């Protein structure tokens, strides 16, 4: 079997990065919408035998990316694939994980129900909003960490890194940011809300890191961000794996204080880096095409949790 | 148990109208976006121990409603439903029931998984573009009929219906037509394309009435309108149960010779209405809420399939 | 793993055939029935590891030899096969495709469920009743047709076919004789009852072709060439892939006008042809040859659909 | 729910017997043979919300039978019954619950998960094979036992029951005859093979009572009963639920020594007994109506297995 | 169906509370060990029809008693039960819900999926370790909470607690806290380790009332308390809805400065209670007997989260 | 794909027999318990596409074996290999495969589920209780003799072993001692209670050899040799696949006149041979290597049905 990797529409770019680390083509497909608005897919090679990956990530216009996902997965299974792999760099309806209290739906369980019965035979994905998400699956789920990317930009852009602190938006992913301070091996500052916010660790004359999985509407880290200001950090950095940036977020990241808000391109970042000048963008298409490259040739994946290919 | 009847936001105006005929009201759902456009649900009501009902049909934005049902379904199921049924008016990707020789999903398959995987337990639905349809479910699906709501309309709307004929648009779905020339005692002229159109029945100086499932961009409807106006026909009608009416169909219908194109309300019409003048909507909430009032007291459905209730 | 081909009892010269087409021979297996007509079924080589076809169609006695396939499917399947296929030329119960407005089983759903919990892993089928089929099953079916062999016998066996007509006996077919006309660029002309039949299509002084998926009884086709003759037809040909001949078939077929019958050897035809003299068979075993082979390397099975092996 | 019993076309009179019991009318249904030799099922009457019983059992033309039975229960589950229950009195493939050194299939667990693919809630049946048969399911089996009857017939029709012997012809069943020497306290004396016989037990002067499951060929009770004839037994009887009696089982039966032969109605006797003067027929159509009865009622079914109702 | 209670050997005193509080007695069951070690289970009344209940709680020797857990739930599925609920007070494996980094077993997934496949039809449980577990399920999962208990403990116990804090041991469930400090109006002060630890929150003076949701070894609880003596608050009390205090807990809670530790009985804590005089006790067999209460009875249980029956 | 084999806590001399037999090393895994007693597993090598084999047979504490068994399962299958195969040489819960009248489970069922629904695709064991159970899995399932190395070990250590006599010590596993005395071409005596024994076939001055699947408590084999030595045997041996010692085990066997209880090592015996004098073990890894080499090779594994490696 050989690798085959079709794109969605959410994602080209990222597709085409991928494909491009393999040394291979973008597999023809067809993937556009009936006259009524309902997804069409024509898979335009043979796919028999082989080992298929599809690229779509949890972005733009979710629910219609999600479906062609599936029809996707579905056309490649019963096209007599060997192996149908979904390639879902930012996974869609991560954060609906749990009830808690209320008569919700936990929809993260739906669609993983929905990938399995589609036909996936595997999952890659990258920073799970919470990696309990992997036991929704009973197929193998590889969950990618930005992480090494991140250190790597880290220290290549941000001069007194050796004095910086990781500072956590929110108590519920500082374990991110204490991993990547026991990295760099400096303090992780954190922060929580009380319309107010309380903050440990010394961040006066310093460079200040905020370290999460996503920026959706931008509260939670410009919250943190005008916290860290009043603290007397000389500077504000905001690093995320994904750039969702729904909403006010473009509005509320120009006028906020950040010296820079870097987001991996797990979700197409171009039409907001129009629009706002303070935003970077971290590839992450090797870690993804090292992946890749892995599960097909039997080589470990875990290698890649700390180290850049 | 009792009925519980919940709509999606597709269709809230046939829901209400459902409910109304039950001697009901709606349950209390939310059903919106989230700021990156993910679905949101939450059920207002317990629904521990009751019989669900949800209503949602296949149109309008087809992906996002078509997730919506499913979200909705998941939560009903979670929370101890006793029973959760479907109820699906025009089923969605019902035309793509097939490959045929193509490299092709079939989209049909996948959303009937999806809808067993959600945590349904029963279906119902109306005229579904293939009755094969029914077997891609292994749980209970009811598949009524406009077909004695045509016939009454057509009764007290056509003065010469006994002189009428009944033509299929396609060769495909001609067993409608017979059954319906049949219930009224009519011949059932024919129409099949071979850019010219060919035509079996005489329709001169009489009343041609087409009859189909769906008219989705009205090319199939409009050609055989203009075959029958070609043969003589002093009139020509077009009834369907589900009345899409996408892309440039609600132009095409202006500049056709319909004296009416009759749909039911499977989808709602109001703003199609607004911009076609000779589209007519026959209600179908009492055979729908029929069918739900009886799959809830176990009385029998394929009654609905000869008799208006 | 190396293709082994099973045998059942049902058609084995069929099996011989696409045996000695893959220069293979029969897997050894005792396929009878115990003193009480329960079916015995012993694997008499190890399948360990091997890429398994079981060749059974559904005819002759369909209940001993649908139970015989499953139980070969499982003894397959729990001896470690790495892989079984059901190759089934006529499928079971495919007229039960669907109620449609009776309290009737969908037959042909039970069995897609029965050959997947057997524990086939594929299907290979030839002309589907209705290839909605493919959507009872969760596997990949490959839906092969005749259609390639059928105008090969065409061009090589009716001197007058670029003048010819091609006509469908029902409107249901219809879709397999355009196809066909369109390969032979000629004309289709269609046919359906009404005791009387309607026909459109010059067939005055021209061979006519009727065309349909399956002779059972041959009422369809002796009225459809009844009709035909009506219209002064010089001849009239059927055409069909699956000759079931059962009932009163063949004093029909010895009754009308038929120049020729002629069916392919999906189902054993030497019985019927001794008491027939104008039923001719195609030979399909290479199509089903090349299509195992194919599954087998992992090649284009769809380059079938169009090419004559 | 109400009870509905519906017959399959293997034993009707068991069928009606049953439901007479029962106080109620055998549901209306047809099953008939398309002219291609295919089952044909069609429900006459609504089961929607109703506990639906199918007696069918595994005799007569046993594949023709059990595919009538999962058509039944399949067309009874989409029709929206409540709960489906196959009443099968004597269970197909019994025999077959293993493999034991050879490549052959385990045809009685393929049954098993045919029944449940095709919806089967529940199952009834009487004196399995192997009970170990009952862990074949994931639904719930009640395994009758013909034992209460047996011993009531014992009591009823055999003078010198205090003294008799109970005899197993094979080591394999000698449970059951240990638990019928237990309820008559009388002395279980055994038999099995070692072209010769070995028996344990004073039987001399006495009368000695083979017990078993089923009689197929009578191979295994004549050799047993030749047996006891040589240790000088005054009369010798067979007592079977399953009279199977294939092949050359009633000539044996006629030429050999019983003074009698007692089977259940499990299977049809008539036709046997037309030629057959010693076989004796015990009805067990009470055990299984209240067993019907007591499932349908949440009441003790294994109260049934002590006590003659 | 009547409610039926069985007791697991985990927690008969827990089981035989909730029974009295439903006016039930316990049903009769026989939970054994075998010689060689493995568990025997006899039901002793019928459950046909019946709602089953199984108490068994995660503590103890949690393999065995998980083991008798699926086993009863077996017995009870196969004896015809009409819906089997597990009530387990204390989730086994709830700890092992995700793999983070390593090559390790999710757990908790397993122990759902092992639950599922047993016939359980429902679970309850309280206060999950992670609420994402009950995603891990496809069936209904009731997660009930320990803290309107835990709220009224507080109000009747801690004179001060007007002017107390609510401090979270680990940043990881400072959810708990936020919600126990909203309900009685006072600040959550938050703790979290950097072998020293970090505490935001004025507790000078004050009482401290650590909450979390279990105590295993207790090293999580005495680093925050002896963290909490450093900045002098007045008390320390713990209070925990599982008890499980392995190991050294008992020891360092006897070293520890703790005014009191109070856990709920989800765990019996009897034995622990002997050798560990500052252990109270939270009775929330009232909670459970509402929660199987309402389940049976259709009735709201979600309106058991902010309300003590 | 690579074979990786994995030991369990169970029986680690037998996996590393097996392993030196295969020329591999153990994987590495850490495999032991948390503080609570919950079971912690840590697969210490990548595993993704290997041939996964782990050996745990169903001995000493039962339920934590098999729980650790399941977690390793689950493990290895999340963790993307590419086989799992569970490799139990004592299946646990084997004897309780059937219900039979009693309200019980049939764990041997729920085991087989369990295993399932962890992920194992194979499963590779020696001597079931009852062969059977192979009808309780989905997936393969191959059940090893220990029968040629018992008749090699016969050959061996009885020198008057052409006139012994082969003894079954209950009915129901007569058939063993008929294979093994058709093997060795001698007689097979027969045993059975009915607190007396009956016995046939001549046992005066000779050898008589009990053979049985298992000895847990001896109490089966110590009366059954207490009725040979009434009769006259010179010397008698009990020969057992599985020595599971339970109990009472060692002090009957001290006290019993048996010559040699040889067991195969499918469980630990160095305990017990500590104990007891007459205990002679029979080394089976080489069967179970050669199983697990030719599955993996794709070999005939029924060829060493007949065949000492
Ligand atoms: N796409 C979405 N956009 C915004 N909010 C969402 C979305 N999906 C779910 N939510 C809601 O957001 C909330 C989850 O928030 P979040 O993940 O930030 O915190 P948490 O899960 O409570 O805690 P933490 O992640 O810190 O452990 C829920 O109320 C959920 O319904
Ligand atoms: N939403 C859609 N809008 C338009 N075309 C669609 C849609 N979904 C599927 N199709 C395509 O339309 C075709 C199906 O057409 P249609 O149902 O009219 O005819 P058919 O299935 O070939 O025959 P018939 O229904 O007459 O038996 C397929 O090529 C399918 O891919
Ligand atoms: N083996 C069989 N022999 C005869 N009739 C059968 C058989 N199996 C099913 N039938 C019946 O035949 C009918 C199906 O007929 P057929 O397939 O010719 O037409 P259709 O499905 O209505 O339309 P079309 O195939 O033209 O789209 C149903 O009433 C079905 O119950
Ligand atoms: N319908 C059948 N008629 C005859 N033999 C059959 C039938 N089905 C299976 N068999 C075969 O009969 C044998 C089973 O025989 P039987 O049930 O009498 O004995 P057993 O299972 O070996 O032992 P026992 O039942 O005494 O414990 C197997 O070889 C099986 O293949
Ligand atoms: N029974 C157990 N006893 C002790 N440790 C366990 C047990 N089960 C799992 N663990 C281990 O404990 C760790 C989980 O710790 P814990 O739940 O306290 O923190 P977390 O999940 O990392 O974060 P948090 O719960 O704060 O969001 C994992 O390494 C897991 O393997
Ligand atoms: N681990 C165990 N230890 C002891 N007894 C057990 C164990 N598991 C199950 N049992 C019980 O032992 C009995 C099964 O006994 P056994 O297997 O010796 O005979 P059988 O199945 O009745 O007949 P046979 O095996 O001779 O055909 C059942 O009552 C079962 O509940
Ligand atoms: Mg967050
Ligand atoms: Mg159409
Ligand atoms: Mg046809
Ligand atoms: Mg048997
Ligand atoms: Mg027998
Ligand atoms: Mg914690
Ligand atoms: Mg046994
Ligand atoms: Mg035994």
């Amino acid at each position: 079997p050989n690798i085959k990797i079709f794109s969605g529409s959410s994602h080209q770019d990222l597709s085409q990065k991928i494909a491009d680390r393999l040394g291979l083509e973008l597999g023809k497909v067809v993937t556009k919408k009936f006259s009524n608005q309902e997804t069409c897919v024509e898979i335009g090679e043979s796919v028999r035998g082989e080992d298929v990956y599809i690229v779509q990530s949890g972005c733009g216009e979710i629910n219609d990316n999600l479906m062609e996902l599936l029809i996707m997965i579905n056309a490649c299974k019963i096209a007599s694939a060997s192996r149908v792999t979904a390639v879902i760099p930012c996974f869609p309806y991560a954060r609906q994980d749990k009830k808690d209290k209320s008569r919700a739906p936990i929809s993260a369980k739906l669609v993983a129900n929905m990938l399995s019965v589609a036909g996936a035979d595997h999952i890659i994905t990258m920073d799970l909003h919470a990696s309990q998400i992997q036991g929704f699956f009973d197929i193998p789920v590889d969950n990618l960490y930005a992480e090494p990317a991140v250190l790597k930009w880290i220290r290549e852009n941000i001069s007194e890194w050796r004095n910086c602190t990781i500072v956590s938006p929110d108590a519920g992913g500082a374990k991110r940011v204490t991993s990547i301070a026991d990295r760099l091996n400096v303090d992780f500052a954190l922060i929580h809300k009380e319309d107010r916010m309380v903050l440990v660790g010394d961040v006066k004359d310093r460079v200040a890191i905020l370290v999460d999985d996503m920026a959706d509407t931008c509260g939670t880290i410009c919250h943190a961000a005008d916290k860290l200001l009043s603290a007397g950090a000389t500077r504000v950095y905001a690093i995320l794996t994904h750039g969702i940036f729904s909403g006010p977020a473009i509005s509320r990241i120009n006028n906020a204080c950040f010296e820079a808000v870097v987001v991996t391109n797990t979700i197409p970042q171009e039409d907001k880096m129009k629009h706002c000048s303070k935003i970077q963008v971290i590839d992450i298409s090797m870690i993804l095409a090292e992946a890749i490259r892995r599960t097909h040739n039997g080589e470990s994946v875990s290698y890649l949790f700390s180290h850049v290919p």
